[PDB]
């Protein structure tokens, strides 16, 4: 309301803005610097956040379901609990951010950099991870049913065996150690 | 006919007997020494051959479909072309014998020693390879659809990638090299 008007003024820089539990549903924040804002349980569903700076902002349990995140910088952002269902994360920088039980069902993660992010028990069901850089990320406990990991970089990431029975892995790069894990995960013995 | 009567006399030893293209269908040859006989295109369908010695006998294009082979010694036997459909090979010694386009659809190979046998373009469709020792055997071109390779020893054997998409492999022992081959065979990249 206030800060909608701030955006319509050309003013692009809002850092550390305390935003806890707003409703911006389908609002347009494109290009703005939202670094470190306290967003806890905000409602941004289908907001337009492309190329915004969301780095190290506390998003825990907010709702970005549908929200538009292309090329946004989410580096080191607190996403714990958040519901991102059908949200659009193409080409975003998600490095080292924490998605713990973030809910990503049917999200578009194409060409997103996730290396070292923590996806612990996240919902990846039916999510597009295509060509995403997952190097060293920790997917333990994550829900992989129907996720598309095609052409993604898994080298170094720690994944539970059921991931190897569930994700589509065509093209996925892996360590030899991980290939061995994949085979075991289908019941072969070494 | 003649040699049926020989069997009913207690006479157990027939080595190098030229048998080419007989009909023994459902005959009982149990325990007999049939080493080196020339069997080419004989008809033994559902013959009882348990614990017979068939080592280095020329069986090319014979019909043992259904024939009973438990614990028989088939070591180094010429099986090229042969039709063994529904034949019963449990616990037989098939070491180093050649099965090239032998037809094994729905055969029981359980606990059979196949190490170094040559299964080149053989029909393994729906065949039970359970706990079979396949160490170093060459399965190139073989038809693996529906084959059960559970708990079998694959170490050293050369198998084409589609084997890794088709056989049930639960329990199968494998080299690390082979595990890597399995993963690649599902499209992962190293």
């Amino acid at each position: 309301g206030e800060i909608l008007r701030h955006y319509a003024a050309g003013k692009r820089n809002f850092q550390h803005i305390n935003l806890q539990e707003i409703e911006l549903t389908n609002a347009s924040l494109t290009g703005a610097d939202l670094s470190y804002a306290n967003l806890h349980h905000a409602n941004l569903s289908r907001a337009n956040l492309r190329s915004a700076d969301l780095r190290n902002a506390n998003l825990s349990h907010a709702n970005l379901s549908g929200a538009n995140l292309e090329e946004a910088n989410l580096e080191a952002a607190n996403l714990r609990g958040a519901d991102l269902h059908e949200a659009n994360l193409s080409g975003a920088d998600l490095q080292e951010a924490n998605l713990t039980q973030a809910n990503l069902k049917d999200a578009n993660l194409s060409d997103a950099n996730l290396e070292q992010a923590n996806l612990n028990n996240a919902n990846l069901s039916e999510a597009m991870l295509t060509r995403a850089n997952l190097e060293q990320a920790d997917l333990s406990g994550a829900r992989t049913t129907g996720a598309r990991l095609d052409d993604a970089d898994l080298r170094g990431a720690t994944v539970d065996p059921v991931l190897w029975r569930t994700a589509s892995l065509v093209g996925a790069r892996v360590d030899v150690d991980q290939a061995v894990a994949f085979a075991a995960a289908h019941g072969l013995c070494l």
